[PDB]
């Protein structure tokens, strides 16, 4: 119901216990590389539909490591007929020369396992198409439980003679890559992931996803469903990783210039203060580190945030959720995606830019002097907003039923090992469009929603001298989430991801230089 | 929706080359009510929240004018604090005219449930097994359809439904009444619609709840295109967008120079005073062609970069609306205004008490008598853009003139507009619907970022004047349809000032 177990004939499964709730796991590693043929018997082509952020990465270190296992099987990139792709596919090494390139139905005719790393809303609208070129008996991959949540919408389901997984990375397509890259010089780094078996027709699939996810160098691997995955990751984008955290970046900013700080300062009091030093002390100690290093009188600044944030931030936060686990968020992503096209006597609404305003630009003059090695401030006050919405997130998931493993990833680990890096480095864009189209369209639609609530409630409880609810602080300190993120901590590499401003290794659209 | 009364006269108008019928209203067609009512001797008003307190009294002033014997009679639940407010608009136990919900519903002949959307949806089975066979079922919202679609249901087979939609919050249903009733009457223009008619009364019993209520004149819809229009409307241009302009103009103002006193002034002061009445009474080609060579080119900066972001929200929020998406948001959300699962209750909270809203409690403070605001070009612009964007999504996705206009236009500058002028957003977002304060608050962020992010980067980057668009804004022929229109409007302007008693009970003031 809530954790779920499961048998591997190839890999060693191992229990971690989180707040007293036993969870296998499946640690990763380079030196399992030589048990990914066994993994992945019956396999002789994988072929990774769409190039997109998942797809690059992915491709990419499934076939480092079967070069590294020794491997014949083929990792073959299939495109649609009107994609400006191929070239940045041949980049990477997959081209028409050695048949690993070529359209993406004749490409899914061929494959053993089909990994469909293509938009969710184009999965939505294209299904039928794909299940009809699956060969019988073949395996079907996603990332993604979207497409589950689209078909219950309609009443519909999977073919009956095929297997249906999947392995979902917990953080961004160009951090899987990077981190993967880092590791070659260890024994492997990655991001985590999670798995789940909908189908299996032949006994294979869940050693070809442990098979999957191992390759993609997951540190360690945790078992979910389509459904909880789905609940719990467009929410989780909507909430601290993407939404969230750019609503209140926005609401602090202005906050603290209107109180007469520098911009500069409060960029650094902000957005450097979160992707810098909160981050770093959460990665690796832990939200009790990071109380413990203000002061005391910082302690009541950061007091008086959390109590005051806690509970505007969880209503935005239970409304998101209701509305993903209800089919109302699916399908509007579903409805956005065809209004990327002229439809309807009406024009075509691709999405824009998000950094162009007035904080971001600020971004870029404190950025372009910014030394090497900066770990920003520890500003108290943004630290109780920050750290109130995470304690927020991880107590609605725990409400509505998650495990502790995918909680502690959807609400921490992804943002401070995966996803906060990229916004050190060159901003909030470089964050959210390197991400799905799915979670760039939810952040657009949900950072507005935290920054409102948060200037409305929060701050005007803070400016009207509102008691601190001591109990939140309380509970915060005793909360039994924070024994549990050490214990998951205890199974990261010693590898932390190095990204900057000029990365090549982000979409092609996001290269700067 | 072809329709024919026996009792009332229809009449043609023409909008842009489409001949559409409407039901013009006055107080001298009252003496028609007992006709219109056949088979009605008591009217079952549910709820008292924003609508039933002004629609009781309508109807009540306007039999008694009828020398009517039909009964008014307020229901309400268990112990509701409502029970003394009615009391004090003269409804009471003693004389029968107020009193238990299910037992109001039972003995009425003509229901009105005017009670909260999401109530309806999650209480509608027991609204259905208390109504008398071929009885008559009124929604002033066609929300409910919308609802049962999701649940492939419909309504009882041995009733008749219909809808009565002002197109104006409730406290303006009220106040322009009683300002028309010494001139042949004032009101709130309404759709009207007929789902199921079970032996033809229900035509006339529509067409006289909408007269009752003063509606200058009615105009025919069906409950999805009601629905499909209101919830995305408030959404837009008549709560959400003008909140989210305002905020995101203020910001701008003030970052640039502007004193936080004539931020607000350029912004919701003129937007809620001049720039509503000369589209009041004039339309908006009258207020651009009112501006100086220079206004005009700062007009055409905002209008050219601010129509095309504004047009993206407001395809995704009518789509969110047409698919269910939205219908089923609201639903859930009035679940989460009560404890459950372990979690905390989280009724709405208050949208006035941030930076702007202070400053406009200053502003208000020391305001002459009859002052109209500032006319500032650039926020006019983006304004009109934003109007000119929500018809024109109406339009391509299927809406009659009188609906598009009505929902667009007419509702903003003649109902809604003179409570924020009169005290702020709240009074005016907050004294509407729950479904639509839900609404204002989902969305108006939604406009403030995309026109920061969008138009006013645009600006600053120097985009070029999109001549096709202005050229279009000024042949548009939705200019002369307005027009028409607004020759049915009573020249009657809503009298509203912060200290109004009759806005919703928690809203008053002194
Ligand atoms: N991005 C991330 O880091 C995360 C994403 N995921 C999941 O991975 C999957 C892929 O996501 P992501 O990589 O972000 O991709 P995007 O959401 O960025 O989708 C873009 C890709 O989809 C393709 N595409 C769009 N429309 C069509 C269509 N009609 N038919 C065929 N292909 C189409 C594009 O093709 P083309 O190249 O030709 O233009 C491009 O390859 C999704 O299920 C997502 O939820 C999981 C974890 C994290
Ligand atoms: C924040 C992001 C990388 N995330 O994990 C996703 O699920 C996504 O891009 O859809
Ligand atoms: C803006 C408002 C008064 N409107 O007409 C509505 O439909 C409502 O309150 O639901
Ligand atoms: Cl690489
Ligand atoms: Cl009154
Ligand atoms: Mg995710
Ligand atoms: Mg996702
Ligand atoms: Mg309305
Ligand atoms: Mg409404």
């Amino acid at each position: 119901a809530t954790t779920f177990d499961f048998d591997s004939s190839v890999f060693k499964k191992e229990k971690v216990t989180l707040s007293g709730h036993d969870e296998y796991i499946v640690r990763g590693g380079r030196n399992l590389f030589p048990l990914l043929p066994d993994a992945f018997k019956g396999i002789k082509q994988i072929g990774v539909i769409g190039w997109g952020s998942q797809a690059p990465a992915q491709a990419q270190n499934l076939k480092d490591s079967l070069t590294e296992a020794k491997s014949d099987v083929v990792v073959k990139i299939g495109l649609r007929k009107g994609s400006n792709s191929f070239a940045e596919a041949r980049a990477a090494g997959f081209s028409e020369e050695n048949g690993t390139l070529g359209d993406m139905w004749e490409t899914i005719s061929g494959s053993d396992l089909v990994l469909l790393l293509i938009s969710d809303s184009a999965q939505a609208d294209n299904y039928e198409k794909v299940f009809s070129h699956m060969k019988p008996n073949s395996i079907l991959g996603l990332s993604h439980g979207f497409l589950l949540g689209h078909l219950q919408s309609l009443g519909q389901d999977f073919p009956k003679n095929i297997s249906v997984i999947a392995v979902c990375p917990k953080g961004m397509g160009p951090s899987v890559r990077r981190l993967y890259v880092q590791g070659k010089e260890v024994n492997g780094a990655g991001i985590n992931s999670s798995f789940a078996v909908h189908q299996d027709v032949d006994g294979r699939a869940t050693d070809v996803a442990l098979g999957w996810s191992i390759a993609l160098g997951s540190p360690f691997t945790f078992a979910t469903t389509l459904e909880q995955e789905y609940k719990s990751d467009i929410f989780g984008e909507r909430g601290i990783l993407l939404g969230a955290v750019h609503g209140i970046v926005e609401c602090l900013f202005r906050r603290y210039t209107e109180s007469g700080m520098s911009e500069d300062l409060a960029y650094k009091n902000t957005v450097e203060c979160i992707t810098g030093v909160i981050s770093k002390t959460i990665s690796t100690k832990g939200m009790l580190a990071l109380y413990n290093s203000l002061s005391e009188e910082g302690k009541k600044d950061f007091q008086a945030a959390y109590s005051a944030s806690y509970y505007p931030s969880m209503d935005i936060l239970y409304e998101c959720y209701e509305d993903v686990a209800s089919g109302s968020e699916i399908r509007s992503v579903v409805l956005a995606g065809r209004r990327f096209y002229e439809k309807e006597g009406l024009p075509a609404f691709p999405m824009g830019k998000i950094d162009q305003t007035r904080m971001w630009k600020v971004g870029e003059k404190v950025r372009s002097v910014r030394p090497a090695g900066d770990l920003g401030p520890l500003y108290p006050f943004t630290a109780g907003v920050y750290v109130a919405l995470m304690m927020a997130q991880i107590e609605i998931l725990r409400k509505k039923g998650h495990s502790y493993s995918e909680i502690i990833n959807e609400s921490v680990i992804e943002a401070v090992d995966s996803l906060n890096p990229f916004m050190h480095a060159r901003g909030v864009s470089f964050m959210v469009d390197n991400c799905s189209t799915t979670a760039r369209l939810g952040s657009r639609k949900w950072a507005p929603r935290f920054d409102y609530i948060l200037s409305q409630q929060a701050l005007v409880a803070v400016d009207n001298g509102a008691p601190i609810n001591q109990d939140l602080i309380s509970n915060f300190l005793s909360d039994p989430v924070h024994e549990a993120i050490g214990v998951c901590a205890q199974l990261r590499p010693s590898v932390d991801i190095s990204v900057t401003a000029d990365a090549d290794f982000v979409r092609p659209e996001l290269r700067q230089a």
